[PDB]
């Protein structure tokens, strides 16, 4: 008897499908333009801070320790400013922000646009211009979601659909304009950040409008220079796909170890300061001054993670340097992100994945010679593999790497590794990172209520 | 006040995420291999039948009307076989198949793998080798869904998640092996074919296994024959994006008119025969014969439409011929899909979109000289536009055209034309075609449920 009414409802629902009102479809363009302006202001600010920190070496270019000490000092105070702002005015700004946007899409974790926008925009600017290794997409995604919550009370719009829709398209535009990827912004909304346990009416056309009205405002400035440039590499033949599957096995068995390391280092770095604000700011300044000293000398194991990647793929880079770069980048990414720093972790995961991919490719080109292999394709194949192993977002983790490279023909070696890094991460016994940070924060929020 | 237990359940849900059983994840590989085998068997059979229908002219290459009438006769009987099959044995194999899989995934529309596979695999072979304007997409997606139901009663696997997951990965691999696109096959499922109103539990990873396990089986049998081969066209600068927006407005004002034309032609060709099986298969023979005739003479306005796109973009063509090609293609697609013949209207939408894109580009290169334009860019921007304006699937309509063309440098004109198509196809008042066909057959089912 239930089949009589569900078809009567399904006919009435299908004859009015994908019909979203013009109020939402126009308010999703102003948030796209605003996030597109704010993201390029963020990028110009971090580029200006990096340029002035690189130009500060010519003041005293004679003494080595007294030359690195002033770089350590400015990278320390530029991170203490951001840490002090985050711990004082809005403690929700810490971490990567994508778990709090995911929480705000499911009615917990209240977003405060009046409070957390001009502490994120001025704290992430400091701790990203200070040479720390953080992906500059996390603050842009949180800034996008909070600009979406800003322009819903500024223009006083009402409804239990608009506060899902504008909150989604802001966090789509923030991921689109931080990577110059106008498709990964949509595919990180419809795959990961949407609530996977409840049906919501997130307007996909409004997400489209916000993504293109932020990608246009990203491409008006800094015209067509990409964040990563590498030419059309060698095509991957059919008989070598099992090597990419083996790389997926390695990445999937590495992923949950990285998640356990991050979730343990968070407890350790919280225990070493005990909740004291001044001790936390001093520890953040010390841990950022490490990030800036390695940005000054031996500059490969620091920075945003986009000055290292295109020279590892199809480039001269020895394995003895490569294993040190991998170990040091694990250490300094674990120090940066797992310390409450305002900053996301996509670009360090992409850098770790492409360094381990270059390592596996340099192993395979000497171990299996009869395929006439190239070591450059394994870096592009394993770029979107640590994302598929630790975020468990293996469709946008492949679409982003296909987007920012313009190297199509290894889409099947990319997608094999993107599957095999999630199969042997589920069967290993891991959890997704951006769904575990939200669970930990929700447990900490609930356990305070006695 | 109700947040004393729902977030406590949300913590338990978020900790246990992406935990798919190994039985589902292993049954999602045998369906991938079987769809990858059946699709390339379908493609090799339709290629062989096209080869015999093309080599039949060598036997009688002296007389024009006696050469044309035997082509008319074989193209008529090759469609009468498919029409007689689809009307005698399984009447649910008509049309496209994606509505009869989307309705099957809503736990309506009962799947019959014992009855729909050996009618589609032998009738959609004949009506596509005969030369009708049908895609090889619908008959592969429906064969995929029926295989996904076949290996669930073969292995007698019981579940409330497996009967949607296998039915989803079959219709994922059916689109992935029809275009050599292992990303459009997933982005058709997680965007369009899933339940858009009810909360479902389609596991993303088990679609993701079967897509690559079908793409490998595709590429292992067809060596290197790409679908569409056009070179790297000139990238659109940011002062001519409004031309792609205007093309999107034209496509959006065309889209619902095309949908209403198809929906009207369905009732017209239903009323012209009145349920008579012999009159219907004679109508199918006439509509196959007067499409194989245009396959022989003036061969642009027939076929799947993939022997036309490299001539349309980056090729010499006249607008006075292109107008006739467009109107004849709309007439023959209207007469071929909307007549119950087993064939998807997906490739005759791609060909129509790139024809209208070339017709916009060859107007704009003359009307706007100072832009230093190139007419082949607008064809690639308009190929992914009729899907966004009539199927209203504007994400897979962009990812698929990015797959089978390999032109990333115009991804922003492509996405602008796609959403400018869906905006003026929503504000005109149209419905998506795959959600209108399902609503019409559900209403026809409710009519006979007295």
């Amino acid at each position: 008897q239930a089949a009589r009414l569900r078809r009567r409802q399904l006919i009435r629902q299908l004859l009015e499908r994908d019909k979203t009102p013009l109020a939402i479809l126009f308010m999703a363009a102003v948030v796209g333009t605003l996030v597109g302006l704010a993201a390029v202001a963020f990028d110009k600010g971090v580029a200006w801070l990096q340029n002035q920190r690189m130009g500060a070496l010519v003041h005293t270019a004679d003494n080595y320790p007294l030359l690195l000490t002033v770089a350590f000092l400015c990278s320390a105070v530029l991170a203490m400013f951001g840490y002090f702002l985050v711990r004082k005015y809005a403690p929700e700004a810490g971490g990567s922000g994508i778990p709090e946007i995911e929480g705000a899409l499911e009615d917990q974790r209240p977003v405060r646009w009046w409070r957390v926008l001009p502490v994120k925009f001025f704290g992430g600017l400091g701790t990203l211009g200070g040479g720390m290794v953080l992906g500059r997409e996390g603050p842009t995604v949180q800034i996008g979601g909070n600009i979406g919550r800003m322009v819903l009370d500024i223009f006083r719009l009402k409804g239990d659909e608009a506060r899902h829709t504008l909150l989604a398209t802001g966090a789509a535009a923030g991921l689109a304009a931080a990577f110059n990827a106008p498709l990964a912004g949509i595919l990180f909304i419809i795959e990961e950040m949407r609530p996977q346990f409840r049906y919501t009416l997130i307007s996909i056309k409004a997400v489209f409008i916000g993504v293109i009205m932020s990608t246009i405002m990203y491409r008006i400035f800094n015209h067509e220079v990409a964040l990563i440039d590498v030419g059309k590499l060698s095509d991957a033949p059919l008989n070598t796909l099992w090597l990419y599957l083996i790389l997926g096995i390695i990445f999937g068995i590495f992923g949950p170890i990285f998640n356990k390391w991050v979730l343990g280092m968070q407890d350790l770095l919280h225990r070493v300061h005990g909740g004291n604000i001044t001790k936390w700011v001093l520890m953040g300044g010390a841990i950022g001054g490490l990030c800036g000293l390695l940005g000054f000398v031996a500059p490969a194991t620091s920075g945003g993670g986009f000055n290292l990647i295109p020279i590892a793929t199809a480039g001269n880079f020895s394995m003895g340097m490569l294993v040190f770069i991998f170990v040091a980048r694990v250490i300094t990414t674990l120090l940066c992100f797992s310390s409450g720093a305002p900053g996301g972790i996509f670009a360090p995961m992409l850098a770790l994945g492409t360094v381990l991919g270059t390592a596996f490719g340099m192993v395979a080109v000497e171990l299996f010679p009869q395929y006439h292999l190239e070591a450059g394709t394994f870096a592009i194949a394993g770029m979107g593999a640590l994302l598929a192993a630790s975020i468990r977002a293996p469709l946008t983790g492949i679409i982003l790497v296909l987007e920012m490279t313009d190297n199509y023909q290894l889409i099947l070696p990319m997608i094999i590794t993107g599957l095999g890094a999630t199969l042997l991460a589920q069967f290993t016994g891991g959890k997704p990172l951006y769904s575990a940070i939200l669970a930990r924060t929700l447990a900490k929020q609930e356990a305070e209520q006695l």
